[PDB]
Parts: structure tokens; C-alpha cells; sequence
């Protein structure tokens, strides 16, 4: 009925540093593995395709790599909103990766097959393998 809050915790190896999600942060960042082109502004991010149909979303919280915030110019309020967190653990080396994402009970079931296959699948590939497929 109403959306559940899940905070998705990824294992990323001592080899990785925060860069890789510190990176969406910054245009050159962001498409070096996110659309076609990134075209940024000052508290606004604009995606650029093929020239037809490009979007905005503006930057609600950031700071450093600790947490960071999108949400669409379009949708001001409503259900588009997922942060990303990431934390250097001294005590080993590698990042604790913290998505918070909202998902329906019958959804949850996809996003819960979507940790079991990256949290198992970063141990075998030692590192990373994407696999958290683009819905939504």
C-alpha cells in the first residue's frame, strides 16, 4: 500500500576507492558510466541522449562521498528520491556502500534477488559485476 524505505549494503574490496559513486557528483564522472552524455550546472544535472528528450535533477544533500542526493526538477515531491552513501573502514580498508532506495512489498522481492546476486557476486568476482538492471 504505502512504499517501504531499504537501506541495500554492497562489500566493495580495499582496491576500489570512493571515487566510484563520489563520481555522479560530476558530469565527466557521472558519464563515464551513465548515459550517452552529462551536461551539468551550477545545483542542477543535465542528461543528454541523442538531442531528443534530455533531463534534469537537482542535487538535494551532498558532502564528500559520506552521503549524496538526486532528485528530478520534474518530480519536486513524491517517490524519486535515492541517496548513496559509502564509509572507509580503517580497521580493514575496504567501502561499506549504503543505497537508500523505496520499494513495495511485491517489488521488494526484485530488489531482495537484486542484493543476494551483487552481495554474493562482488566475493566471486572479487571487486565488481553490475547486475542491479536499469528499471525505473
Amino acid at each position: 500500500m504505502k512504499k517501504e524505505k531499504i537501506h541495500l549494503e554492497y562489500l566493495l574490496n580495499a582496491t576500489s576507492k570512493n571515487i566510484l559513486w563520489s563520481a555522479i557528483s560530476t558530469p565527466t564522472g557521472l558519464e563515464d558510466w551513465f548515459a550517452d552524455k552529462v551536461v551539468s550546472d551550477d545545483k542542477t544535472v543535465t542528461f543528454c541522449w541523442g538531442k531528443t528528450e534530455q533531463r534534469q535533477a537537482g542535487i538535494v544533500a551532498i558532502r564528500a562521498y559520506s552521503f549524496i542526493r538526486f532528485h528530478w526538477l520534474d518530480d519536486e515531491n513524491e517517490r524519486d528520491y535515492f541517496e548513496i552513501k559509502m564509509s572507509y573502514n580503517e580497521l580493514t580498508g575496504d567501502y561499506v556502500l549504503e543505497i537508500t532506495d523505496f520499494s513495495e512489498a511485491d517489488e521488494a522481492d526484485d530488489l531482495k534477488e537484486l542484493w543476494d546476486s551483487q552481495v554474493s557476486k562482488l566475493r566471486r568476482t572479487c571487486g565488481f559485476l553490475e547486475h542491479h538492471h536499469h528499471h525505473h
